[PDB]
């Protein structure tokens, strides 16, 4: 089964938080399961958001499994500076309009296609 999770972390109603990529761009938080998660997807999602962005989230919703990563969305209810020195060295998270965020996830192939699919699932109309 999938061994990684990720999150679409919203800033208010209309923007999405992103964290710096390794090519001077922007990505969504995602990562592998940790033993502390106990195999629980929601726990992994919340831990990833906390570790990569300093994000605390409200209720989360499952979006789907894209690129062998389990994706949720949630709205950020608290933001703090990340404590991991390696995360801090990448630099501050930022929030962007949904359109800008979609652009920042577009065209990167396997590096971000699942992130893009998660963003689109999170913002799909009904």
């Amino acid at each position: 089964g999938p061994m990684r999770c990720g999150v679409v972390p919203f800033h208010g109603t209309s923007e999405v938080w992103m964290v710096p990529s390794k090519e001077s761009g922007w990505i969504l938080p995602k990562g592998g399961l940790d033993v502390q998660d106990g195999g629980d997807w929601e726990t992994c999602v919340r831990r990833e958001a906390r570790e990569e962005g300093g994000f605390t989230l409200g209720p989360v919703e499952y979006l789907g499994t894209f690129g062998d990563i389990v994706w949720y969305k949630g709205t950020v209810t608290h933001k703090s500076d990340p404590t991991d020195p390696e995360v801090k060295a990448r630099g501050p998270a930022k929030h962007f309009t949904i359109s800008d965020a979609r652009g920042y996830l577009t065209g990167y192939g396997k590096k971000k296609d699942a992130m893009l699919e998660a963003l689109n699932a999170a913002t799909r109309g009904s």
